[PDB]
């Protein structure tokens, strides 16, 4: 029943993980598998593989955490964590790092009240106590901004003359610590996984850019793909895993909401990065500002990322705040498809005066402002306070210099959001079982790199009519559960 | 009775203004006057004069405002304003610019309540209504941060779901506008005044650094000054007007509190500076953050200065907040005198990563943080608010880019504070009437450049025993009043 030939479009998280899974399944050793990508991962006179700097996985760090709410994504990334702690994370591809999870509102133990961004943490805190051995007694909690600042070796921001508010219903930064978190060098991870796939020798890799799907004369099936250079590749099954370009290739402007975000890096000195690492510097997440910081990484940099648009929706929802649908979203992406710069990420130009020099400069201004406020509130000498906060006797000058340091580099990365934030790993219903879609990674798919190819492979086999494939032993989510969660959205077809 | 020979040490605000006054008084055309300064204002193959980049007057802008509280400094700078609007401000040396005066607390018309930094404004607002024609009806008032932001062509920072607080006793940024304010190009001003003094031909100018005073064998009088190069200059009267170095030259570690401050400049494009000027961009003073902004200036830059240490004392006092005496202040300056970098200002080095590279790097961190917070609160897309402030449909992208732009240059400037913030323009009582001190400019002396030399000259003549000198007509402050206000502090002598 299984397919006899494959074309995988996209050597990213979904596609390259699929190629790897099929390379381990001996039932396909004789079958022809083609993995085509725009980017040449093995250019001439290069040692090993180089990752695609325009892909959404191109980053020296990606955050892997798994205290997400109970569900299928709950059990999926703890399974992935076993690989990040094993062979996938060897040679420093994975790093462990405590994570400080924070927001603004009333005390963390106090029940959720409306209109407080802490409610996103209170949900993550209540669940963290359930999974972590020891329960709520083994989970450290910081219940004020000045506790978070002290936690990093900084001074209090609160003015001296004003008295500390004992009321636990007043507004302040609230936060908890989780130790079973870390980050992976996403680039080096892809490069290693790529070298692995090449060694197993079961997969043919092709440099080329897919321009159209190809159908038969009846248009009841997909034969393969047509490249921009003329070549036409044919196989029994064609898998679209092109990241942010998938809606374009598939011709479905509503399948994903595609939009870019800017990411900032501050370079540290060897001495500074050592100082923070000795302080056990954590990954810092502040959902009230929409900013998180990771590092110091393998380049001795602190990376500052932003909550995506869909991500801020969830935070504000948990606080009983509706936000409108994203401007210029969903089908509006189609007028951009002709631009080769759309869905194309990587380094961003900087002007003489230090501005972002990019055709999407205005989109960058909000992220950069949030990053600087996040920095000053935590690492600056007075938090966000004015002159009534005295104490110029009291400061950590190393943290202050970081908080005033201009961003050293800026990069651009593209999201690929779905309505329910669920992946789409299913068959296009119009063409029987000849065209498979594996995309919609939103803003959280990289962590599942080691296991997503396997789950994707079982979905390819099951929904062909064969129910023999069931997933091993008692691993949850179930294969039947996953086929539901990543069903092809048919609303768009009719 | 008048002196027969002069030595003026310091071609700055006090000294150069004195030389100019004596150059207009015909009673001294035959008398020998010497103005010695470390810096050569007329170097070879240079056209005209160049200002001393290490002096405390070396800046492309200095703020001239005169709605200071009622008193002698009240009537003194309105007199000076007539010259800034006349010959002293010709050839663009003076610029007019509205001024937005602001702080944090309850509504501006509401009476002062304790612990609110607005109280400094409420005093300045209540007095502004007294001098300005029309009274309180002719004075524009902005009573919320979102009114100040709207006043500059920016969006509201307040979140949409939260409702506007109608209570006028809640905390917010409050501010008023004064139109009779501006700024002078301090450097070009000194250079012109210098060329004026040279043309009148009555004053001899000497390049050299004073190392010690010289006394007679009885030490009941001062003969002159000894230079580092050996030269000894003699005159009947020696005038110490060496700015921040005066305590050193005089050997009185307690006479002034000497400390540096860092100043920041963001460069604008021609189009941006034009846009703000078309918007009637004001000088912005926020005493809650201790920051003010001036420009765009003649280089198309925005300059960000900080309230001095003594200046923040006054703001917090008006709010019923005592602050301790400055660390490392007053007599502690003496261990620095041997360093040629002490009391020496000008451009500051920037590291590879963009840090301030200066032996006083830690002192800079507070000012730079305050500057960025001031910028973001007023010009950033969300003020200081987080993600609950939506409205990414709504932004002024030009203001946002400025608020994210790294500081282009940083300079250092030294203050020269007194206990009561009053100048010291009097005779050293120990040496009869042979040694005169004209220093202690604190942080507000530059504006008085056109008239301070005249007032200084009358004080030189009066306190010699001759009461004939009285100051013309009915100009206040009185000469007797000024001799009191700038009396030599004898507490230090006994
Ligand atoms: C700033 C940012 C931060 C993120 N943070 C996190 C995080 O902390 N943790 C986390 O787990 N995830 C995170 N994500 C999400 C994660 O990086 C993505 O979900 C993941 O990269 C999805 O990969 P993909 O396979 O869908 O596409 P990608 O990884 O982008 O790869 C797609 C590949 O398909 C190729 N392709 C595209 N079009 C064509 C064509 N026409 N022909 C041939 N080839 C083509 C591309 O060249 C590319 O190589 C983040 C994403 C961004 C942008
Ligand atoms: C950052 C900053 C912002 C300010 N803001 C304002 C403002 O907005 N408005 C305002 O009105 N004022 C302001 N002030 C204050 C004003 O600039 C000063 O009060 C003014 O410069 C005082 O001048 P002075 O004559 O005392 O000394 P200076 O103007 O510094 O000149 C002193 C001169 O004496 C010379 N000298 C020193 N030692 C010796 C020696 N041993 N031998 C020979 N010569 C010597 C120096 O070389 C120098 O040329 C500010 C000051 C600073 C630093």
């Amino acid at each position: 029943s299984i397919p006899n030939s494959f074309i995988i479009v996209g050597s990213g998280v979904f596609g390259l993980s699929l190629a790897y899974a099929l390379s381990l399944d001996d039932r396909f050793a004789d079958k022809k598998i083609i993995l085509v990508d725009r980017w040449n991962f093995e250019p001439p006179n290069a040692t090993g593989s180089v990752h695609n700097p325009a892909a959404a996985n191109a980053d020296t760090s990606r955050v892997i955490r798994r205290d997400y709410p109970h569900g299928p994504y709950a059990s999926l990334a703890l399974e992935a964590m076993k690989h990040w702690r094993g062979k996938f994370g060897e040679n420093n591809r994975y790093v462990n790092q405590r994570l400080l999870f924070s927001g603004e509102g009333s005390s963390l133990t106090t029940p959720p009240k409306a209109l407080e961004t802490v409610n996103y943490i209170k949900k993550a805190y209540a669940i963290s106590c359930e999974l972590t051995p020891g329960g709520r007694d083994a989970v450290q909690v910081l219940d004020s901004l000045d506790e978070v600042r002290a936690f990093l070796g900084n001074t209090p921001s609160h003015p001296p003359h004003l008295p500390v508010n004992k009321d636990p219903a007043a507004r302040d930064l609230r936060g908890y610590v989780s130790n079973d978190c870390g980050w992976a060098d996403a680039g080096a991870s892809i490069e290693w996984l790529r070298q692995e796939v090449l060694r197993l020798g079961r997969v043919e890799c092709v440099v080329g850019e897919v321009e159209s799907l190809v159908y038969s004369d009846d248009q009841r099936a997909v034969k393969g793909v047509k490249l921009v250079d003329g070549k036409v590749l044919t196989a029994e099954l064609t898998v679209i895993a092109a990241g942010a370009r998938s809606s374009h290739i598939l011709g479905i402007p509503k399948l994903c909401d595609v939009y870019s975000e800017f990411v900032a890096y501050i370079q540290l000195t060897k001495e500074e990065a050592d100082e923070l690492r000795r302080r056990q510097w954590p990954i810092l997440v502040n959902c009230h500002r929409g900013v998180f910081a990771v590092g110091p990484d393998h380049d001795n940099c602190l990376k500052f990322g932003h909550f995506s648009y869909s991500g801020i929706v969830d935070v504000l929802r948990e606080a009983s705040i509706q936000v409108p649908t994203r401007p210029d979203g969903w089908e509006a992406q189609q007028k951009y498809w002709s631009d080769p710069r759309f869905a194309f990420g990587g380094e961003v130009k900087v002007s003489a005066l230090g501005d972002v020099d990019d055709y999407e400069n205005p989109a960058a201004q909000r992220a950069l402002a949030d990053y600087r406020l996040f920095l000053l509130e935590l690492l600056g000498p007075t938090g966000l306070q004015g002159v009534d906060t005295l104490g110029l006797d009291q400061s950590d000058n190393l943290l202050n210099n970081i908080a005033n340091r201009p961003f050293t580099r800026v990069r651009k990365c593209w999201y690929n959001d779905t309505p329910a934030l669920d992946f789409v790993v299913d068959y296009h219903p119009s063409y029987g079982k000849t065209l498979f879609v594996a995309t919609g990674g939103c803003d959280h798919a990289f962590k599942f790199l080691p296991i997503i190819g396997e789950k994707t492979l079982a979905l390819i086999l099951r929904n062909r009519g064969d129910s023999a494939v069931s997933l091993p032993a008692g691993v949850e989510p179930s294969l039947e559960e996953l086929s539901e969660l990543w069903r092809f959205p048919v609303e768009l077809l009719q």
